[PDB]
């Protein structure tokens, strides 16, 4: 249908970037509805690599208008920084990127805070990405955060900032005994790029309304994944926003009833970056082989990712939360060369109970062990294959099983980082 | 259809309570997906009054299971308090109410904070309801908030609380120089009702999934209204949550694509409680007559409500944000006796521009004046009328106009506080 949503069904890094970019070929708009620059998507066109963080992954297409919705936490600094890098490479960012005046602003102190909280947590740290995503979402919700629209009347912006900065420094200094952030440098750096920002402002919410009434193919691009959902995720080891399909309406302004199809990006195995429950986590050679073979390092912090088997119990939670319509199975090629492959099909609770449902809150996952279901592998190569035909039978089978255990069709299978190393069985846009 | 959403298209107090209760007759479930006990709904059955705050307005029906979704901020105190009052009146609360372990907990210090922030704001206060709604949403988003699930392992709950309470007292004391909240009394009061709470726990998200797969009529009941939306509302004069239709999926766990119909509660005139932009606000006799005649006082704080004309510019923002399917026109009877009636149809911007769109952020509303469209009134009585037929022509006309200016059909018209003083033209459940 017209409005297609692409999100991460696991713990982010499933392959949203590539997939957004591959499917945008047909779309007018691309909307990031949540997160900030903690995200790190990764598009590879004809072997040329672009890793986007805060800018929508539809940015490399002149025929698509990239929008950053009000749900997103906007860092003026990082935006300018990514902007220039894309511009140096001939991608006229400023020309194809629009933004919301409702977007909260991430400023230096937000990072100051994040660093503090995390240190305070001492040994039980969330393992956040370092930006000030959390604190920015808090200030937002606390109704003291600064938003893009505030950048307009600059005299008052300066009153507001001095005020908020005064607040956060007291804590930083007196409480965390950390060094305060200077109000002047914050004000200056922000003001130096204000005009750039305010320039891209548009009423995204009303924009999506007409795009829709016309029939425009729009694509929502999600950051992070389901189990990182501030609400439904492995709290408190989560991100401070709704990464689940409901952040679409709340993070863009589009009426919820206008989501037509929801595509879940599903990685073929599991990876996690940050502290948190991970039932199917591996610490053996196959664990190493997965990270190694799938170049599993964060596209934003550099951190090695925790690898594990594909958890069907957890993904099935994704199906229901996101109202999935289909799955895009990614990184299949990474499994090539494995003798056999396993997918967690049920959870063994700490008290002997066998369940096919997931707990909800880090703690409530404290002793769960997974009940796999071993499948034979395939030594054949699936890399860049563009057709089921080239996929070996084991593969076809491992894939069919996933459909059975979830009741969700795998509409897209990806055989490589390259925009073109993919098979599209059913295009979300024409369904 | 099966899933029906009922929300406030204005600034809350449109009449959600009555309408939820009237339509639940046909439903298995009722889900509150956001807010806390700042809400104050008001059902009147056969002249008997019940004002609900945190408990779903489907509570007075034995055949409906009331659920409080993870989006809601749960005050153990207030819950118990409302519970007992309903129980004293023969409504077996505990028997028909289920809840989420993901619901954040509002504890004494959250109120301590709210009071502080507001005082800090000195003359530019938001005019919040006094609960600790805001601070609770912040702690949530900050990943330090306590949730219903934490109440299970009580030894650790006590570590967590001591920790969070230590944090908030330092600020209260050292910063706001306010008196700290005792960790012991908080721990005790909470622990005294823990078991009650944990008793109603259910996996709401998975619950809604099966309710849906079966075909159960579910109703989402919203608190506050659209222009109070943390994101899309008149920031910062808003509530700390998404009152717009996207909070349904994010606040229940139901897949966004499963919203079938969205019903907007629209009050016939406008009222606002709290500080904030109010284009069509009245300060004359008609303003008085509206408050007086419509008993316009908050069902939660007691505060007189600011009354004004029905703003079509603002409501049209509601239509698009919520993907409305219909409107329930409430309190028509309150206008009886007026010579003529006006509805704002366009906004006159401070710079001479005429627009039919709304600004987004308190400030960006700083000088807008409304462009009405006077309609003749009707001295006839519409009170408790249960049929268009009894509605005078002026009325029919004032109503038809609303449809024209919005392109949204008025499916329900309400002529009184009583469950039965209403006309249902098209029942959301069978559409
Ligand atoms: N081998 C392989 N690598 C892939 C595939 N899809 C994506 N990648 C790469 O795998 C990584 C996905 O990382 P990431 O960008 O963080 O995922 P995202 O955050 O969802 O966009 C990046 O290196 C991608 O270029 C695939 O199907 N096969
Ligand atoms: N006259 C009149 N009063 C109504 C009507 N509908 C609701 N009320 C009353 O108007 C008020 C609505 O207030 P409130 O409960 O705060 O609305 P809510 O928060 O949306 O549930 C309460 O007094 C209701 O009993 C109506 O159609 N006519
Ligand atoms: O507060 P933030 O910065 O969001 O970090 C909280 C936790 O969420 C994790 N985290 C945040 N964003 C991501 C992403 S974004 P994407 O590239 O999948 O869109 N991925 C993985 N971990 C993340 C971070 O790794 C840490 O575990
Ligand atoms: O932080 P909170 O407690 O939500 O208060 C913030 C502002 O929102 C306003 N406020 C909060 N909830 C409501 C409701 S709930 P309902 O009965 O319509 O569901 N109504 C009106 N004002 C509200 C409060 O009046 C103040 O203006
Ligand atoms: O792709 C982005 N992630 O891996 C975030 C991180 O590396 O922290
Ligand atoms: O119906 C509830 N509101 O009026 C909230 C309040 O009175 O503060
Ligand atoms: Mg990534
Ligand atoms: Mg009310």
């Amino acid at each position: 249908g017209n409005n297609v949503v692409v999100l991460g069904t696991q713990w982010g890094d499933e392959g949203k970037g590539k997939i957004v970019d591959l499917l945008t070929e047909r779309a007018k708009y691309v909307v990031r509805y949540q997160g900030g620059h903690n995200a790190g998507h990764t598009l590879v066109i004809n072997g040329e690599k672009t890793v986007l963080h805060l800018i929508p992954s539809g940015i490399l297409r002149e025929n698509v208008t990239s929008i950053i919705g009000n749900g997103v936490v906007l860092s003026p600094a990082a935006l300018m920084k990514e902007m220039k890098e894309l511009e140096d490479r001939g991608i006229p960012v400023r020309e194809r990127l629009l933004l919301s005046e409702a977007c909260p602003l991430i400023l230096d102190y937000h990072v100051a805070l994040d660093n503090a909280r995390e240190k305070a947590r001492g040994a039980k740290a969330i393992g956040t990405t370092g930006r000030g995503i959390g604190p920015a979402y808090e200030d937002k919700v606390a109704r003291r955060g600064l938003r893009v629209g505030d950048l307009f009347d600059k005299e008052t912006f300066a009153e507001k900032l001095k005020e908020v900065m005064e607040y956060h420094n007291f804590q930083l200094v007196n409480y965390y005994k950390a060094e305060a952030v200077d109000y002047q440098k914050v004000l200056d750096d922000t003001m130096a790029v204000a005009d750039i920002l305010t320039s891209m402002v548009v009423d995204v919410s009303d924009l999506l309304d007409q795009a829709r009434q016309r029939g425009d193919f729009v694509m929502f691009e999600g950051a992070q994944g389901t189990l990182l959902d501030i609400d439904h995720g492995t709290y408190p080891y989560v991100t401070s926003s709704n990464t689940t399909a409901g952040g679409v309406a709340t993070g863009s302004g589009l009426g919820p009833r206008y989501v037509d199809y929801v595509l879940g990006i599903l990685k073929a195995y599991s990876t996690r970056v940050g502290a948190g429950p991970f039932p199917t986590e591996l610490f053996d050679e196959t664990g190493e082989f997965l990270c190694k073979q799938g170049n599993e390092f964060g596209a934003t912090t550099g951190r090695r990712r925790r690898t594990g088997w594909l958890d069907t119990v957890a993904v099935r939670r994704a199906v229901q939360l996101n109202s999935l319509s289909g799955f895009c199975l990614t990184k299949l090629d990474v499994l090539d060369g494995l003798k056999e492959v396993k997918l967690c099909v049920a959870y063994r609770m700490p008290d002997g109970r066998e369940v096919t449902t997931t707990p909800l809150a880090a703690d409530d996952w404290k002793g769960v062990e997974p009940i796999y279901e071993t499948m034979p592998g395939w030594s054949e190569s699936t890399f860049g294959v563009k057709d089921r035909s080239g996929l070996p039978q084991a593969a076809l089978n491992y894939i069919k099983r996933i459909e059975e255990l979830t009741g969700v069709p795998i509409d897209i299978i990806s055989t490589g980082p390259d925009r073109t190393e993919t098979m599209i069985l059913r295009d979300p846009f024409d369904a």
